[PDB]
């Protein structure tokens, strides 16, 4: 009932059915606590991912605006850029990508394999830059040039994280609440917290459908201090677009991303190895592996509110496994 | 329905209209998205494993053994399933193409095998898969384990039941004139053969071969077709159609027509095919239009059997 204004936003149909919400009996056995998993990694478009949920709203907005070109930005190994390019091809829209090498690697699989390989399969126009120091400003300059060629560009921010994009995860929260109804009482939810639209959309939805559930974001690029205002700003903007208040505090753990965004760490790689070997589930070195490492240590250090069921949001990211191998 | 089966997929996989590709080819093309399954990046082999692994549990196995190329999709899917169910996995692998390219040897499906904690046994060649798997099962059994052997490509009568099931989904989900599928170890072809004869008999089913000529491959598809039919107490009289022009110079080697099929589907539809199987099968479908090989001019159904992780293994070359 309280999420009905969500209906007013046009959206494309990229996913179809709700994504699986599954129990992880072997991980749970190992961790000594019930772990469930929301499989947003399993979507029908170009190897899937959370970003596709945001693109349903973003691209429908682009179509409504008469745009014929999608322009966005990210790392060379961005999942968002890859999903945006797959969607662009499918719809006969052009796609322009402003890419950066965030970790300064020269490893060939990072530079040419994984998500970056797929971009060429999608005929993505690639614009390289030294660094995304000011993505909104750099994306505009790029739009101006694209426009001078006669294209009608729609600019999507980094990670698809705008209030509109984040509606996709307000929607995901609705699925989660329905799937858990009379099946399991969730105590905590864990998701990776990057550009912040996924966290923020979950925050609004869960506040209204599942107010007792504790939502934890595991940062993948930022400290709590840098990250929290970004999540909050989106949270509030989302709530307003829906004519809702959002009074929930935002929780973030920043202990699991060192040495930095896009750099693998030992605990993140152990997390990937653990989910693959115990559950046949594929995480990634950049996002989900670090988030899972966060979940695992949280159980270990008693960081959660209690001993009840945890839901891990699988946001995707697996194509990056191939780019990060063998190293850097 | 007599055969016990594990639920790895659940919902029917999507069946879609490809309007951009259709527009380009001047023909109606549909796709069966069996590449979209929830387990370890998906694929057709998963449909087979629903039956083979159910069979394995019934016999109280604790270890699954199968064989394939280093970049085998089946082995990767078997290993993920094994990991999920708490079974050991032993894989017999060969290098079918004599490559030393780092990505073929260590990336793609092969990388996933390590993540899934697969035990790896290398052999010069899978000249006698049935017998080599048998030897492996013995040495594994003599170590205190209880092995269950899964054939190459998961292709046996039991395995192929997975594709009688897909045929039902196709029937439910569908003026279809033709169906195109890659024909390798043959369980998929033969499973769709049985299911489609009994549900869509007017539909022409074409297997595009990926490893063999029509002469070498037809008996394999037939043997399996007849076996599947017997097990379901049916008779299958429909003949097997195969095109073998699209796989040169051999199994697991990409060709230009297949790679350009991957490019066309990526750029037109945002769909990802692979260099070994579906790309080649799609090139056959396209050339089937070019040379008017199909029975008529009506809608074509392409079966996306999967294979995409091999894109990362085959890049940049060899
Ligand atoms: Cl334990």
């Amino acid at each position: 009932m309280p999420l009905h204004h969500l209906t007013r936003f046009p959206r494309l149909e990229f996913i179809g059915a709700p994504t699986p919400l599954e129990y992880l009996p072997r991980l749970s056995d190992y961790l000594g606590r019930e772990i469930y998993i929301k499989r947003d990694d399993v979507t029908p478009i170009a190897m899937g991912g959370n970003k596709l949920r945001k693109l349903e709203f973003l691209v429908a907005d682009a179509l409504r605006e008469g745009a014929d070109t999608l322009i966005t930005a990210g790392a060379i190994q961005s999942n968002h850029v890859r999903q945006t390019a797959a969607v662009a091809a499918k719809l006969g829209l052009h796609c322009v990508a402003l890419l950066e090498n965030p970790i300064g690697t020269t490893a060939e699989n990072y530079l040419t394999n994984g998500n970056r390989l797929l971009l060429d399969l999608f005929n993505t126009q690639i614009e390289m830059c030294d660094a995304l120091t000011d993505p909104d400003a750099q994306l505009q300059t790029l739009a101006t040039r694209i426009e001078a060629q006669g294209f009608r560009p729609y600019v999507i921010p980094v990670g698809g994280s705008s209030a509109l994009g984040a509606m996709g995860y307000v929607e995901s929260a609705l699925e989660i609440a329905q799937q858990c109804e009379e099946v399991v009482g969730l105590s905590s939810v864990v998701v990776a917290s990057g550009s912040a639209g996924t966290h923020a959309g979950l925050a609004v939805g869960l506040e209204h459908l599942m107010p007792d559930v504790e939502l934890i974001g595991v940062t993948v690029s930022r400290s709590v201090a840098e990250q929290k205002p970004k999540v909050i700003a989106l949270q509030q903007a989302i709530a307003g677009q829906l004519a809702l208040t959002a009074t929930a505090d935002i929780h973030l753990w920043d202990d699991y991303f060192a040495p930095g965004y896009g750099v693998p760490n030992d605990a993140g790689m152990e997390a990937v190895k653990l989910l693959a070997s115990l559950e046949g589930v594929l995480l990634d070195p950049v996002y989900t592996g670090k988030a899972m490492a966060g979940l695992i240590d949280g159980i270990s250090q008693k960081r959660f509110n209690d001993d009840g069921p945890i839901l891990f949001i699988h946001t995707g990211g697996a194509p990056a496994l191939f780019a990060y191998h063998p190293h850097v």
